[PDB]
């Protein structure tokens, strides 16, 4: 393991650096999964929803396990329940088809994408006549207790929530017999997440960072919005270090014992996301890139109504990212 730790309440060891998946393609990720795992990364972040899932396994099922060259026990995987699968019902199937994908016998972090739910069925994205999502109202309190049923049959260790409020983090607690471990949100400069960050540490939830490094290549961004990793302070320090970009937005959050898991293809991205444990930022350091705070949230779903591109679940009753966190 070239990452160091952070303990969750169930005893777990979770690597500080994980590999992120979104958007690493079939054909691709294989690969990505296969360096990774062999400079050391010892947690990948995976999901349903990100459809490679099937290529992650077969990766994997050569790397992974008695007689390969990684110890299952000594892996970290994550995935997560995608939204159409929120009936109690739907739970269980939903996990061991990724089970299965993953050629996994069980999942060490097992989230519920979002916590409002879409229609059941085998459309991942259900939508209505006017090709709006189409919504089922399973409360995410009920899919919860849902989730509680795998950890007792073994096949995942700890469960968390993924684009939960603090609202909805104690609306969870206050049924929760399995505690949730890990909130994994959106977290980088832009968006430094203190407050909800705050909030977790009091109720036991360590925080893993998603887009950790402002998701540079995600679809249809604002060209008037600024690009994180171009941000002057960050290649001012970069410079100071002899480090790139990158490995300045991870080192202020595993500073902070915050989880980034970011996602790259190129061999030397993967290995230097994960050089970020043999240097350390000045408390001065530290307050230049707390000043950055803005509320810039760049991962906001998004769909195409009618011919304008339009926010997919702004509008939701059940939508996290309304209260002020
Ligand atoms: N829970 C959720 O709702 C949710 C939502 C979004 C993301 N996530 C998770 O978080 C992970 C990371 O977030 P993300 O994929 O949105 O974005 P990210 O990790 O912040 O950035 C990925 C982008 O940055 C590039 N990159 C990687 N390392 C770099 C480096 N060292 N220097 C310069 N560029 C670098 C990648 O390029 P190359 O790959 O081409 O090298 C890719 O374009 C995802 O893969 C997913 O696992 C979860
Ligand atoms: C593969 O399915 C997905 C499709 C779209 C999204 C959300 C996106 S994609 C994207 O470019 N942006 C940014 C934006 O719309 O400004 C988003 O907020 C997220 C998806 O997966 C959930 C996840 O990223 O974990």
């Amino acid at each position: 393991m070239a990452a160091s730790c952070v303990l969750l309440h169930t005893g777990q060891k979770m690597p500080l650096i994980g590999l992120g998946t979104w958007k690493s393609e079939p054909g691709q990720v294989k690969a990505a999964i296969k360096y990774a795992l062999t400079v050391g990364y010892r947690h990948i972040d995976c999901a349903a929803i990100y459809g490679n899932e099937l290529e992650i396994g077969e990766a994997l099922q050569e790397t992974v396990g008695p007689g390969k060259a990684v110890p299952r026990e000594e892996l970290f995987v994550t995935s997560k329940l995608w939204n159409t699968k929120h009936h109690p019902e739907d739970v269980e199937p939903a996990l061991r088809k990724t089970l299965a994908d993953l050629q996994l016998e069980y999942l060490d972090l097992y989230l519920m994408h979002w916590p409002y739910a879409f229609e059941r069925g085998d459309n991942p994205f259900p939508k209505n006549a006017d090709g709006t999502i189409r919504y089922d109202a399973t409360h995410y309190k009920d899919t919860w207790k849902a989730l509680e049923a795998l950890v007792a049959k073994g096949l995942v260790r700890a469960l968390g929530l993924s684009n939960f409020s603090s609202r909805q983090i104690d609306d969870v607690l206050s049924v929760a017999s399995v505690r949730p471990a890990v909130l994994q949100v959106e977290c980088h400069p832009y968006l430094a997440q203190n407050e909800l960050i705050a909030h977790c540490q009091a109720r036991g939830l360590e925080v893993t960072a998603y887009s950790p490094l402002g998701s540079s290549d995600r679809a249809w961004r604002d060209p008037n919005e600024p690009v994180l990793l171009e941000e002057p302070v960050v290649q001012a320090l970069a410079e100071k270090y002899n480090r790139s970009p990158a490995q300045i937005l991870l080192r202020w959050q595993v500073q902070r014992k915050v989880i980034c898991i970011p996602k790259s293809v190129t061999p030397s991205r993967i290995l230097q996301n994960i050089q970020v444990f043999d240097f350390t930022f000045s408390p001065e350091e530290m307050k230049q890139l707390d000043a950055l705070n803005k509320n810039l949230r760049f991962i906001v779903p998004m769909l195409t109504v009618d011919g304008k591109r339009v926010p997919r679940d702004a509008g939701h009753p059940l939508y996290p990212f309304n209260d002020p966190y």
